[PDB]
């Protein structure tokens, strides 16, 4: 199985078993079994030395909640970097990071090795971010209970760009399958015509219309081709009239 | 255990076992064990009648990829709705949906029952979205291999708003814990002062500064209090000088 552009992802997490969600199911799972993608985990808890294996600590300045204990976390990260070798970008998932989007995903997919730091509690010591982290990334403007889901969201997204694992700046067009009529709703005839060029145009027009109606801001960031400007103008006219 | 505002989430997915990621670990896992949150899954595969339990189908109009087979998917959804009863908002996760953000999460947390439809392959028939789905939500402007992660991201986010499970429009302030000095980096003295009012102000100022430097757009959507306008002006002056 062509492993040309395989990708290696190191993960620091208090709950390594969560990653089975992507390593044991669907396309990512097959990607892993086929060695196109490799996810390796290290758990801070294994780096503790106290009897109760404490992985959290109190924050200076008081306040609700806890933080990840520095020592065990720091040791796990160092161990991960040693295993990844040179040329491994370390990422910390958090809401204060760069907001992930398609463009950001493709950039991340350029890396052959990545180490993802998943925090729990209120996060991690600001100083570790300065001394151990290369970049902070957020999957969205919302707060989660841990960095695992965000980490898995990032892995899943980049995995699609790995050759062998498997829009145009616009939203997807509507998709249809059997049956021809579903609760009175029929499949658009053009899709049944077999006319590939018309089908291409119809789908592109739908994407433009749909993007225009639901996410107009996305259109400003685009430099439309003459064909796209025409199809868009058409959809808007049909929508107005 | 006060189950006052418990929440019920129905899930339609070809990979129910993925949800263990949130039902068996951390705060969401404890929330589930304590009955504050209940996640119930239905798998389309169980609703197939052919020998090979086929859950995908070809899209009309040709094109790469497949779609979820309508019949098994439709049947699972109907079964889920019957179990949820009246007053259950059905959500389909997809990039064409409303982009999730803190505000959207709080709105979703108002619901006592939710049914999340997770697609695989290229998604689901456009017509099912019109006849079975109430709202489409996206966790971000990036494409994933399935709706499970997005579904779990949504559940995790709303779960935090359920009383008993556990920012200000601004990014979080930096957090610190032991030790006082880490690789030459010392904890900001104010945090060690014990002066709660100064600590409050210092954190608020950091959030304003941090939000201003990393995500200035987030500030335009805010109507700052006099205190916040003062602290922000201060941070910008200190940053300039
Ligand atoms: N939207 C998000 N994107 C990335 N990481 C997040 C997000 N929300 C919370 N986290 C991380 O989960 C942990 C607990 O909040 C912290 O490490 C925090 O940075
Ligand atoms: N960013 C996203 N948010 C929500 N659902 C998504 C996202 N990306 C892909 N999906 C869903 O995963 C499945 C395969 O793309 C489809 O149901 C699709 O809508």
């Amino acid at each position: 199985v062509p492993r040309g552009s395989h990708m290696w992802i190191g993960v620091i997490s208090l709950f390594p078993e969560m990653f089975k969600a992507i390593t044991e199911f669907g396309v990512t799972g097959r990607a892993v079994k086929h060695n196109l993608l490799k996810v390796e985990c290290w758990n801070p808890r294994d780096f503790t030395f106290d009897k109760h294996k404490t992985v959290d600590d109190r924050p200076y300045g008081g306040g609700p909640g806890m933080l990840m204990m520095v020592q065990p976390l720091r040791d796990a990260i160092h161990t991960a970097k040693a295993a990844a070798g040179e040329g491994a970008k370390v990422i910390y998932l958090s809401p204060q990071g760069r907001k992930l989007d398609q463009g950001g995903v493709t950039e991340l997919a350029q890396n052959q090795k990545l180490i993802l730091v998943c925090g729990r509690y209120e996060g991690i010591d600001e100083r570790l971010i300065q001394t151990e982290i290369d970049e902070e990334w957020s999957i969205g403007d919302y707060v989660l209970t841990g960095g695992e889901l965000p980490a898995m969201t990032l892995i899943d997204a980049v995995a699609r760009f790995i050759p062998g694992v498997l829009a145009d700046g616009l939203l997807d067009c509507p998709h249809y399958t059997r049956p021809e009529v579903l609760e009175g709703l029929t499949v658009p005839p053009v899709l049944m015509s077999g006319h590939h060029e018309e089908i291409r145009k119809w789908r592109l027009k739908q994407s433009l219309q749909r993007t225009w109606l639901r996410r107009p801001e996305l259109l400003e960031g685009l430099a439309l081709t003459d064909e796209q400007r025409k199809l868009l103008k058409e959809a808007q006219a049909e929508h107005n009239s």
